[PDB]
């Protein structure tokens, strides 16, 4: 219970940062700004219709309060919980999320939700908070919720075989756009970065999250298999620090 | 000594994101690939000269190894450990700030380094830091540094008086794109950034910082003048979290 404690405090910052913070609202306006411009910019294939493909979870969904939730009450993350947060239904909208999604579905575009909230269990949650965030376009169609593979390359491509072509990302996770760095560590996953440094603010949008990610499993070989003493380390010995001397 | 371990410890988790995560550095790139276009498309006023007006600390200036110290060593921020920092000279480069600049200063426009490290004590190792990680246009006069006040807006003015209209703000605090939020409290900030929605990505341009700023201090009334315990129960008090239950 103490590690558990210890555990859970670490995010305490970052989560007043994403939940209270007008700088966060700021990013948020300003991912979704640059969507706008880029989604009126994109051309496709002649025959093809436009695509905009979004994560959920903290990109176009706010589930801070879960955060707040496993802070409270010292829990790591656990997805038996996460269900019931989601039947719970009290998901908030990202800012800017609800208009650039119903500005896409309204001007020649559709966006698929491409989200790893399970699609046998978490479902109906997710489409009844949408559809009472404001979220147009919302029918059973529009989603790509997760079934056997938390990878969602296949689901793009799914997507593709419809006739469409994608012509932006949204997401808060690298992995939202694409496999290459799929259960990699963040040496990979920043290179990955680098290696695509021109696309960030065009086709790859991105939202912050300080909360949870790829990156957090990224810290270290075997994080999530590790027990909580051994996450607070790997957290621990990621850190960069000034020595104190000159 | 607990109370100042648990107000650092709080901030592991943000500081890992910031320093390990691509997500971050992917952040990163889609602001100054967003100032670049909105550099590129602005026109001022006739016999006006272009001016970018920049925040140097976690905005152009990567002082993570700081944080990490003070996580170390269960320090809260201390002026005069920060300055032994900046005399230190071990400043990064936030990703895409020195192409940027040296963008900016090479294409009719020059930035302008409006910065709250120290005019007097914290200078010379600014200037040096910035030479070596590879920023044009750091002579003296390129920088306002902080002399008698931590609000921006009157160095804003200064450069406009030497005939700059400033086409675009980059910053990671509100309070880097004017003054009227300084010294204000969460709420009055993000009604500032509602109020301000649509320049954040065009003149107003964002940078991710989960580790420390303005909307700390804005999580209570009078925080920095609380004592540790009190910041730490500020902190626990700001957050919102689900009740558990259906
Ligand atoms: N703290 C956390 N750790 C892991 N997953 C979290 C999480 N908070 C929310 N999630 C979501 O829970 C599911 C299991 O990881 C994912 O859907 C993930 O969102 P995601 O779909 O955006 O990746
Ligand atoms: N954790 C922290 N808390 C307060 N200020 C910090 C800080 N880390 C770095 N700083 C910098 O220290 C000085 C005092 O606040 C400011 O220059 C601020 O950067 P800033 O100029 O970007 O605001
Ligand atoms: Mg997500
Ligand atoms: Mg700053």
């Amino acid at each position: 219970e103490h590690a558990n404690m210890q555990l859970q405090q670490q995010a305490v910052l970052g989560l007043n940062w994403m939940q209270d913070s007008g700088e966060y609202k700021a990013l948020a306006y300003q991912a979704y700004n640059a969507a706008k411009v880029a989604f009126d910019h994109a051309k496709v294939a002649k025959g093809k219709k436009k695509a905009v493909v979004a994560d959920l979870n903290e990109t176009m969904l706010d589930n801070s309060p879960y955060a707040g939730w496993q802070v409270q009450n010292n829990k790591p993350f656990d997805g038996k919980d996460w269900t019931r947060w989601v039947d719970a239904r009290q998901s908030r909208a990202v800012p800017g999320a609800v208009e650039f999604n119903n500005y896409v579905n309204s001007h020649n575009g559709k966006v698929f939700y491409v989200t790893n909230r399970k699609d046998s269990t978490e479902k109906s949650g997710t489409i009844d908070d949408m559809k009472r965030l404001g979220f147009n376009g919302v029918e059973e169609s529009a989603f790509y919720l997760k079934k056997d593979k938390s990878a969602k390359a296949a689901r793009f491509a799914e997507i593709e075989k419809q006739g469409y072509e994608i012509v932006l990302y949204v997401g808060d996770n690298l992995d939202d756009f694409g496999n290459t760095v799929y259960g990699k560590l963040n040496a990979d996953r920043r290179a990955f970065v680098d290696q695509n440094q021109g696309k960030f603010g065009k086709t790859f949008i991105m939202l912050p999250n300080a909360n949870y990610g790829g990156w957090e499993g990224g810290l270290a070989e075997g994080y999530f298999k590790k027990d909580t003493q051994g996450q607070i380390k790997a957290r621990l010995d990621a850190v960069q620090a000034w020595d104190g001397k000159l």
